[PDB]
């Protein structure tokens, strides 16, 4: 069905993180791969899939490798023509990510772009709303979570390069029936940050309908 | 008589192909020329005709240029009054814009009442999943006519042609005459990176024509 909203001791504190924040910022701040009707030239294991996507910006990769929870998933698109877009990461790893697949045909949205509203709360409070959009019916939630926390490094200063303006934080997503889920935005405790093991969080290559999908950001301040 | 049923093997792989499937999408996705009792004003060979059918729409053209297979055709059409439906283009149109066949007389041919009910009958992988109908207001019509009218349906609610590639391997249009007689025409562009539109729409040269009231449509394509 649906996960069971965060408890405040649920979610990891920015405060108790002492590396430098500027590791997680950076995964959102920017540019993500994207790929549009690509085909998989390869794999390494059973769980990946490899995609030949260049880097015509900053010529920083020949291609990316993105794996998945389940060797199911990764057959399932494994000689199909599919979209990518997601948040990549060189640390351990030529880049690579975590799910970010979708089905190219039939996909593709014609006129008009779904207009997602994201609602801001600070401590409980309704403080900003504003629109993201997609080109894709069925879109990774992945995409929008990227999409939503670069306005939010850019607009709240979400990430600061040493640690954030908020103590806790997490994105929730509600389907139409109602179901929801969310994602802890904070760090865990401690000096380091592990970028591979923190976007391990999109490998279930979740994906929602672009037209039938609200986002609230939940943040408390310091 | 009739043409035999394509082979797996005699059909265009869309896969193949790696230029913009746009470029054949935007054949069958808007608008055809449509002309209503019209005389041809001119001609630049022997095997094409011009009429003076306007752009009123877009104002792309003011005049259009068809071309058929042989020099009969064009002398058959060349002083009568006719009907003219088809899909054009613009890249190697000089006499604007060029078409293949599409003419029919128009005296004699108007219908009245009820207009013909086509069946499509849509296959996937041998599966008949969806069918639907097209209609005309002429006695005998144009395949071309019946095509285009069929494929945008196709492209509006199957994306038979999206802007990159397609969600089908194969496909294939194929008409069948009160007779049983039948032929097929490819609806995939051939391999390569380049789409030439001026040569794929050269198969209605033949001006091929079958009556409104009598004719089956089947669409056969193989998923992805």
């Amino acid at each position: 069905s649906s996960q069971p909203d965060p408890t405040p001791e649920q979610l990891n504190k920015s405060s108790q993180f002492t590396g430098v924040m500027g590791n997680l910022r950076c995964l959102y701040d920017n540019h993500f791969v994207e790929g549009t009707n690509v085909r998989s030239t390869g794999q390494l294991l059973q769980h990946d899939l490899i995609f030949p996507i260049k880097d015509l910006k900053l010529k920083n990769y020949d291609s990316v490798k993105t794996e998945f929870n389940s060797k199911d998933l990764a057959t399932k698109y494994k000689n199909k023509d599919v979209d990518i877009f997601g948040s990549n990461y060189y640390y351990n790893c030529k880049t690579c990510m975590y799910g970010g697949v979708t089905e190219h045909h039939r996909n593709q949205i014609e006129g008009k772009f779904p207009n997602i509203t994201v609602k801001v709360y600070e401590d409980n409070e309704n403080i900003l709303s504003f629109d993201i959009t997609t080109n894709k019916k069925q879109v990774t939630v992945q995409e929008l979570d990227c999409k939503t926390r670069k306005i939010l490094v850019s607009r709240k200063n979400l990430y600061e390069f040493n640690n954030s303006p908020y103590e806790t934080g997490y994105i929730k997503f509600i389907e139409s029936s109602g179901d929801s889920f969310w994602y802890d935005m904070m760090p865990a405790p401690g000096a380091i940050f592990d970028q591979s093991k923190y976007l391990m969080l999109y490998n279930d290559n979740k994906t929602v309908s672009s037209s039938a999908i609200a986002i609230e950001v939940h943040l408390t301040k310091k």
